[PDB]
């Protein structure tokens, strides 16, 4: 797998591998995050893995991946939903299409991405990858919104971009 | 370091080698739980640093241990607060002697602990172990409560029941004045 690193305009211009991508100096490259929610409502919150490089054991949104080249967001989506849980969904919508963002993790590793947010809902059980997930919780919307209101840092740093986002927050709404 | 080991009714009988005393098959052990606010009566929250043998990389009060043979429940919780925090801190109150829980971490280690809660003031920066405390956030407790209750899986069980302890709660509100 690689990421695709981005310029100003945002043009792609080259590919790096992932691992290998992530590191102290994170350069500007493209991903997605997607907010899962089941067929009753509820908000799939998820804990990343402690292997993970960047922001291993933090709770965090449903599933966020880097697309390929090639590769559209919305299979990009679907790809990491079956990768890393081990779910089908439906056709994933747009709920913040330019978010981008920069952060840095308790160990130093940076993010630096275009990130396009999406939601979908799942369609079938989850089956766990514990290499990528190490724990997870069907939540109320409303509660989340309220812990990421109280205690932001108890959460990845774009999951609370994302959902104080004004219109990202009206879009996740809709899916309750 | 060692864990002191405990009955039912809470008598010590022995101790055992801290690491090797959790595990899946954890005994009943005494421990401590520390809030520590600062002057202006914050709250330090800390998140466990992923080395830790269990709840590695959680969200959780400001400092716990486990009190070592010939050691004062409240000397324990000064001595970790210095090792995992680097922190000088008021003596510490107690707020919930009775507190005692089982409880299951992500990868099966059990903690069993008969351990009494206390508050106290930090008087030093912080100087944290990066060996214990992998991020640190100074809060305001009614927020960090407020967090507690909306998503309170996001973070350690211990400091869940503890926060949510009627008397417990009463006496964190207690220091969040400012102090001068
Ligand atoms: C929101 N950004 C961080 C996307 C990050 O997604 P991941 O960290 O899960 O990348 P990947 O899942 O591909 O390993
Ligand atoms: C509240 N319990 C978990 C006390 C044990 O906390 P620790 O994880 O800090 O034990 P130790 O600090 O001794 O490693
Ligand atoms: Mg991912
Ligand atoms: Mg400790
Ligand atoms: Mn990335
Ligand atoms: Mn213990």
């Amino acid at each position: 797998e690689h990421v695709i690193l981005l310029n100003a305009q945002g043009v792609p211009t080259g590919t790096l591998e992932k691992y290998a991508a992530h590191t102290a100096d994170t350069r500007l490259h493209l991903a997605f995050s997607s907010w899962l929610f089941n067929a009753k409502g509820q908000l799939l919150v998820t804990r990343r893995a402690l292997s993970k490089k960047a922001w291993p054991g933090v709770w965090t949104n449903s599933v966020c991946g880097h697309p390929q080249l090639g590769e559209s967001n919305e299979d990009a989506v679907i790809r990491r939903c079956r990768y890393e849980l081990g779910v089908e969904i439906t056709p994933p919508e747009s709920i913040y299409p330019d978010f981008r963002y920069r952060a840095t993790d308790p160990s130093g590793i940076v993010e630096n991405e275009v990130c396009p947010v999406f939601a979908a809902r799942t369609t079938s059980a989850l089956q766990i990858n514990d290499d990528e997930v190490m724990d997870y919780q069907w939540c109320d919307l409303a509660d989340v919104l309220h812990g990421i209101d109280a205690t932001p840092w108890a959460f990845s740093p774009w999951m609370v971009m994302q959902a104080t986002n004004r219109e990202a927050r009206k879009r996740l709404s809709a899916f309750t």
